[PDB]
């Protein structure tokens, strides 16, 4: 059980910073969000799998 992302956005810089985000039903593998973000706050692309607080965000204002 382990996702594929290199680089997780459990800081700081949570999804408040979202634009471009797939996200994808992680559970088989990594039980979380699996997802391509790009953040809305300063261009930056990254691949979370929320495991935080601010992250529920995450799938949560980028799903709505």
């Amino acid at each position: 059980v382990r996702c594929t992302c290199i680089s997780i956005s459990n800081q700081p810089v949570n999804p408040r910073s979202l634009e471009k985000l797939e996200i994808i039903p992680a559970s088989q593998f990594c039980p979380r969000v699996e997802i391509i973000a790009t953040m809305k706050k300063k261009g930056e692309k990254r691949c979370l799998n929320p495991e935080s607080k601010a992250i529920k965000n995450l799938l949560k204002a980028v799903s709505k």
